[PDB]
């Protein structure tokens, strides 16, 4: 009733503003942002709003005691593929965004790829207590099929001692004991469990069954070498609270400090992670890069250890499941950002004459496309960080898909065909239709998963913009046509009616 209905509507509708709220945060006890989830309330600071959606960077953060990934003699694998020590931000969930390795031009996409352990050089880290020695990646899977997955783990269990915890965790201002109570000197993430060959193999993060670095060697002594790459990996001991992406995102907030690190190779920190909402598998990713083209960058397969493969963000239906997550990803999501699935049945609009609905300016449109294609083009247009993107991008983060013939919420939308419409303008309301669906360049692009919005958001049309029916008539919102005073007729009601 009244003027909180449209309080409530702009509130609801706040979470498809995503500019406003895909925003790049840290987390800082200090700061002014905050919000109870659950039992727990998170404290953050905003730096930045309006993060890149199909490539999002922020400089890399580190507030722990040594600082050791913000040091000069780290290495950042953006510095080579960006330019600059960046670390993977956007605080909202990209929702089918998968990292796809390509060739240069962006053909012969793999999209499971990725799930291949990196190689960075990293693993062994040390030998000292073995029989014979060997350089850092020497256990790790083969270069010429390195995906985007972070190693499986990282000696027995984090924290490995007290020092570390003591030392390098708890003196971290972005570690909390109590958010990060699954790794901690009391309640150790284990990936060798020796609690129960004398222990249980685990991770840190994953479900199993991806190829990754020989953790184990084949002597006795865990570690050794020599090696036998690839592993296959095991899955976390307890995933079982990892219920969604902002869960995921908590996992590699704690982990950070589970990973070594010696000066000029990589300092992983804040990782972003790739979620499964169909199995909740929550994994960890290596690198922060999410886009790679340049002349340098190696085509699907290569030798070279020192080069780093073409990569480009992509989303196709059956990607759907899958959720790209940043380190920093907002405890408000849900009502701060878009859903997974696009909404069936409606037009992005903005509000007219107070309690009705008007469609949004198209800045672009392509025609005879498919819904998919259209959330595809929506995110390629949308917003992207680093220095070379910008050629490609718009700033199109939402997106009416039009069926020529079709109800776009009944079996023939997977296939349907029709107009894709294009916009730069933050939606305030909704239109219904049956041939419509409605894309966010963070939605998954599948439009059979298509859902209603909230109906607080959808208003009825305002068929009367732009009509004067004079000083003897009013439009009818319902029709769009002038309804005369009696004794006058015509289409603008300034004709006498006359009668027989």
């Amino acid at each position: 009733m009244g003027s909180s209905t449209s309080t409530s509507r702009a509130t609801y509708m706040d979470r498809f503003n995503i500019p406003k709220n895909h925003v790049d945060l840290i987390w800082d006890k200090d700061g002014t942002k905050s919000h109870t989830r659950g039992n727990t309330t998170y404290r953050w600071t905003e730096r930045k709003s309006n993060v890149g959606v199909y490539v999002g960077y922020s400089e890399m953060y580190d507030s722990s005691a040594q600082a050791y990934c913000q040091s000069s003699s780290a290495k950042i694998d953006t510095k080579t593929t960006v330019g600059a020590p960046y670390m993977a931000a956007g605080a909202c969930p990209n929702y089918g965004k998968v990292i796809a390795f390509t060739k240069r031009d962006g053909s012969r996409s793999d999209m499971t790829r990725w799930k291949n352990e990196i190689h960075a050089n990293v693993m062994p880290h040390s030998t000292t207590s073995c029989a014979s020695r060997a350089d850092p990646g020497a256990a790790e899977v083969a270069k010429s099929i390195e995906g985007f997955a972070m190693y499986a783990g990282y000696l027995t269990h984090c924290p490995y001692n007290v020092n570390v915890y003591r030392q390098d965790m708890v003196t971290d201002k972005e570690f909390d004991s109590t958010v990060c109570n699954f790794v901690t000197e009391s309640n150790p993430l284990r990936f060798l469990d020796t609690t129960q060959q004398p222990y249980t193999e685990y991770a840190f993060h994953g479900k199993g069954g991806h190829k990754g670095y020989d953790y184990k060697g084949q002597t006795s002594h865990v570690g050794c070498p020599p090696y036998n790459p690839p592993h296959v990996t095991k899955g976390m001991k307890d995933s079982s609270w990892i219920t969604g992406p902002f869960e995921c995102s908590i996992l590699s907030r704690c982990t950070t400090h589970c990973w070594p690190y010696k000066s000029g190779g990589n300092c992983f920190r804040s990782l972003p992670a790739m979620f499964d909402m169909s199995t909740g598998e929550c994994r960890l990713l290596g690198y922060h890069t999410q886009d790679f083209r340049s002349s340098t960058c190696a085509e699907l397969t290569t030798d070279d250890t020192n080069a780093f493969y073409c990569v480009r963000p992509m989303k196709t239906a059956a990607s759907s499941n899958m959720v790209y997550v940043t380190s920093h990803t907002r405890p408000d999501h849900e009502t701060k950002c878009p859903p997974r699935e696009p909404l069936k049945n409606v037009r992005w609009g903005v509000v007219s004459k107070g309690k009705y609905c008007k469609p949004m300016n198209a800045r672009a449109s392509l025609s005879n496309a498919t819904a998919e294609q259209c959330g595809q083009r929506l995110f390629m247009l949308s917003s992207a960080d680093g220095s070379s993107l910008s050629s490609q991008v718009r700033g199109y983060h939402w997106a009416t898909f039009v069926a020529t013939d079709c109800n776009m919420g009944e079996s023939c939308a997977a296939t349907a065909r029709g107009k894709c419409f294009f916009y730069s303008t933050v939606p305030e309301c909704l239109i219904h239709s049956p041939t419509t669906m409605a894309f966010t360049s963070l939605s998954a692009v599948d439009p059979s998963i298509a859902i209603d919005p909230d109906s607080i958001a959808v208003l009825p049309e305002d068929k009367c913009v732009s009509v004067d029916c004079g000083a003897h008539g009013t439009c009818d919102v319902a029709t769009g046509k002038c309804v005369c005073e009696p004794g006058f007729t015509g289409e603008r009601c300034d004709a006498a009616a006359l009668v027989p």
